[PDB]
């Protein structure tokens, strides 16, 4: 298609896995949701590597041509969850691969580091993370409807838009 | 005093740093490579583990924290911040941190050691300003111990841990 | 105590806010929107300067400083950065600091925080944890003042930062 | 392409570093330790100077800029911070932007690096990926030039900044 959205909440119930799914299926591209994703903690071991989880988060993140990336802001950061994903992963798979972030914060002055977390992590595995990036609030989701509220689809639109842009670049 | 060990390799550098540390000031110590947690997932009945409820009362009763990491990717390990995912303001609410971490070379450290001031300071913990960075040359693996250049820093960075501890 | 306003602005938000903490609270006020200074250049004259020397001495002297900010472009202002380019740790070694961003709106605020937050301790001063963002909502223009949701928000960062200083 | 010396200080190395990437590459040259600005404060009279509509006009005529940056007290220098405030998106959008910063040794570098590239991404700039970080070693004060060492990281990172603004 050939894009790839990744869902940063490990949480069944998490916020950040809605607006995923929004964006994986309007835009119709791959999603891993790392609330079904169970990944074990890295540790460094040679076994690990042969994990079939392991091999599958690596070759589904090749293949993928632009990565829309959601975390939520866990005590300002990304979750562990995601970051942990990350850690079993390279500029191997990222190198100048473009990524849009994506935040789902809950507070109120929260999303920003998540975002400048993200972002310092994905330019440290050289990946091309575009200029535009989201936060999105409660008020952004729709959870009883299992989707984003009608008033961030524009925003979302313009972030897959430009992603799409650096892509064909 | 508690000293975390934030890299989940047995074989890491920081296991080593975070060791040496535990050892000569007689801390507490909670290593990561050893300490294993499931991955958060927001659940009650995970937050209800016998290993979450440890590591809450074990962080809350530290009079002062040094927070080890490797620099993974320009940020702390993901161990670590999953590990911090399970816990909150109230077990670190004005508790005197001190942050080291160890990188492969190059410009590694400051990455590592942001993400954990600005994650800290999320769970209103009271980071010092002294913060180092270990490099492989401040650490001697044969040996499992710290070389001898980096001794004095470490010093200076848990002394001014204890001063703002007992201020 | 020392309020600082970090707008070059004579109209600007962060005065407003600047200016009230400084009246309620008692304390020292350095207005970079008419303390002018002039653009850095590493020049030995310009230490020389009794502005630069003012702004020295009354950093020295304060026992707390409260740091106030717009948020220029996802950071502190320039005029307020090239102030502290005067400065170093001889100043602000452990001094207890208290960091508030004024933004225009949207998702601002944050980053001018991270911003001074590096930059302080970089100097090498003490940042307490809480820290603050005030939003157009918070500021009252017309009656030259904050607005009363905001009031006790600062007090309890003034209580927070005088916690730390009497420590 | 576009290249701005962000020390003011007429002897900094990072003015070093700029002269020579820009006599290279044949580039523009903005150099803020002779490019004077007042400090900006908000009044519609600054937009009228001369060098502000100077700096506004050969920014967005560049088709790619090398931001270089002396670290300052773990952030970008207050003088190029004041000369970015004059600015905006309107200038900077979609602009492909490489940085570099000039440390004193230690762990500085990083701290300026991010420091701009938050605010570069703040006026909705192109950061590439590649960013270089310049320490006394890669500079030779005595030929007014940089060392060999540091010479073909300096051609990596503006060939990458090529390939991004032929994009
Ligand atoms: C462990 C944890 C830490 C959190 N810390 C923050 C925070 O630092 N800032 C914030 O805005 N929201 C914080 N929140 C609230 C989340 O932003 C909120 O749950 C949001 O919906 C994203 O999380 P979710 O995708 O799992 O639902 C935190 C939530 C959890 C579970
Ligand atoms: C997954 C992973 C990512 C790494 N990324 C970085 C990096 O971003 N910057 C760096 O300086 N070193 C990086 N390194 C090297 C580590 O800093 C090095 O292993 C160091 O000894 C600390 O890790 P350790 O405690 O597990 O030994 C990385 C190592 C691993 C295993
Ligand atoms: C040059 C300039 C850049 C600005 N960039 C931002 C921005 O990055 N984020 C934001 O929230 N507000 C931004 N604003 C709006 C200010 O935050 C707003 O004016 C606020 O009141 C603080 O500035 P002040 O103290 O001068 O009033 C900017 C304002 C100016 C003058
Ligand atoms: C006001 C000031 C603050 C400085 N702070 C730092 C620092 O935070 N980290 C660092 O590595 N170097 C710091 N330095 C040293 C500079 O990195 C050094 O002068 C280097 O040559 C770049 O500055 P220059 O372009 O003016 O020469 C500082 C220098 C000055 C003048």
């Amino acid at each position: 298609m050939n894009m790839l959205v990744i869902n940063g909440t490990p949480r069944k119930h998490g916020r950040t896995r809605i607006a995923a799914s929004y964006i994986a299926a309007l835009y119709h591209t791959d999603l891993i949701d790392l609330s079904e994703f169970v990944l074990p903690v890295f540790n460094g071991e040679a076994e690990q590597s042969e994990l079939l989880k392991v091999q599958e988060l690596k070759q589904r993140v090749t293949k993928a041509d632009a990565i829309v990336l959601l975390s939520p802001e866990y005590h300002s950061g990304m979750s562990g969850a995601l970051k942990n994903a990350l850690d079993f992963l390279s500029s191997e798979q990222f190198k100048y691969k473009p990524v849009a972030l994506l935040a789902v914060a809950g507070g109120g002055d929260g999303g920003i580091n998540a975002l400048n977390n993200m972002r310092t992590v994905m330019r440290g595995v050289y990946a091309n993370v575009i200029p535009k990036q989201l936060v999105l609030k409660p008020v952004h989701i729709d959870v009883e409807n299992a989707t984003v509220a009608e008033n961030i689809k524009e925003s979302i639109k313009e972030l897959v838009e430009e992603l799409s842009m650096f892509a064909k670049a």
